[PDB]
């Protein structure tokens, strides 16, 4: 009844990012979601979790020189998204082939043998939700798992198995 | 002119290597070696490392739809080398940036909680030695681990702990 | 395998194309696109691109020697596509290592110093979606240019820089 | 921006179309598509196509006062599908009760006494076809003549006779 309808996430600012350095675009709507794990350590309050993206980000930005968190969004065991590169810019996430025609969301733990809580699942449903909402991606869109596109053991075999129930999930 | 016998890789055909269908050559003298892990099952068997480097292999070509394995070389906790792509193909292992400047090598297992045993420690020293003599490699090439140029735990933090204290190691 | 009709193809009886000697089949799916320019004279009306498809084959077949037109489609600058070898059949486009294991496209002009119009592109990358349906190509298949694969000026240096920027383009 | 949308559509600019001022949208998966002849001028090359879409729409615009010309798609005897109203706004094609529930797709022409070429009818399959893989059609989507919907020769003897034996023709 009024446009603006979904979901909730954790700002740059307020997770204190790096200022990113990409300017790759992608192309809106996109067709796919590919689903990872950080396989780091996990958090579960917005406290833990924020201070987990920096780390991540550290990590993709320090270490590996890239111009900002790989990911477009990353998942937190608190029951929040937070903001990475989000609907419009090309992530580093899932190798050249994937990156600029997904979207790429990341839990933040190691989901091998543990499965991330309903908050999680629903924060990054809700997510998904809203970039359909928003045109960001196709209705149609597509969710793969991370090892479904590159060789890895990511998202994990607990969360990977609940993304194959999923509605969009297409191998 | 030095063509010496420092090879004692298996080849493709003797682990029944589907063919391949990657044509990309890397330009030796080839100056990185990255080292990953397949993060999956070890095998200490020449019997059992063949039918791994099919199995690995199968998932790169098979699920992932790739030409080859990703790997240049793969390394069995049999201690044997199992040709990959080899010297002479690009491979898909590091991302975009890595991949046409590196050799891949990887370990079969995975080596987080475990280390290789000593045979396969030798056996990878042995081809990076051999892949110097042949002039595939750089003379004073630099080993990178996997985790140093992309997002992964690969090689594993026990392999990648190994790694770092070698002389052809460069941060 | 899947019955769905996609594109519009001139078939070759529409062109009045000689019959194909032709009995070399590709292997399903094809992971390999290069698209070539035939460096012949171009046509914009579907008239006289019949009669240069015509005209390439002529050559090919009664010059050159070959069982029918190299290529395995052709495109035209009025903006249709027409059929030349097919999807299932072998071509002669792109020497000895490249012929058996891609699918040629041309387009029919010399595209040194110009491009081919935004009809002729469309129907390229539109017929490479339907090869994907039919399950002709791979899903993942990547397009070189005939120079990625070949010492030629072909596709032309304009047409070159355009195919340089489509999704599945792969150097 | 990524790859150009199926069907090989000539879009609205290409054939220097008038701005639309139309609003409405179809819901989709649109059930019903109408087939129709212009009862103009038939046209058999690109330029003289994009200009018989520029006369139609200049009619329908100008003098009778539509937000833009009525059809969604055009087909032309070059063989090439002219972008008109669109796979998601409503037509102004086949009266206000298939208007709302159908894509109405035009040949440039009458076919009282002449048929459109196998290029023109190709082209509007792999409309058909194009609209079904968006999802603007749905896959079970019914073909009606203009003549089945309002009381018309359109699309006249010669092509109506042609539509009825369209596997997705519907009496
Ligand atoms: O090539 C553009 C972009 O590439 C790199 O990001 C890569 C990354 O290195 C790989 O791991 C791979 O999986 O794909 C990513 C993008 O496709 C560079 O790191 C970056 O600096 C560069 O702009
Ligand atoms: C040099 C390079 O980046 N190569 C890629 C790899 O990252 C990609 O995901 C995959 C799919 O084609 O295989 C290789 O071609």
């Amino acid at each position: 009844e009024d446009p603006p309808a979904c979901g909730s996430i954790v700002p740059r600012r307020e997770w204190r990012a790096l200022a990113s350095e990409c300017r790759e675009r992608l192309t809106r709507p996109v067709r796919y979601v590919v689903v990872s794990h950080t396989a780091g350590s996990h958090c579960d309050t917005p406290a833990s979790c924020a201070q987990q993206a920096q780390n991540v980000q550290s990590y993709h930005v320090r270490n590996l020189g890239w111009c900002d968190v790989g990911y477009n969004f990353l998942i937190g065991e608190d029951g929040l998204v937070y903001e990475g590169r989000g609907w419009n810019i090309k992530g580093a996430h899932a190798g050249p082939t994937w990156n600029p025609i997904s979207i790429g969301i990341s839990f933040m733990g190691n989901y091998m043998n543990r499965v991330p809580p309903p908050r999680a699942l629903r924060a990054a449903q809700n997510l998904l939700a809203c970039g359909v909402a928003l045109g960001a991606l196709r209705s149609n869109y597509e969710v793969k798992g991370h090892r479904d596109v590159q060789p890895t053991l990511s998202p994990g075999d607990r969360l990977y198995e609940i993304i194959q129930t999923w509605s969009h999930y297409r191998a």
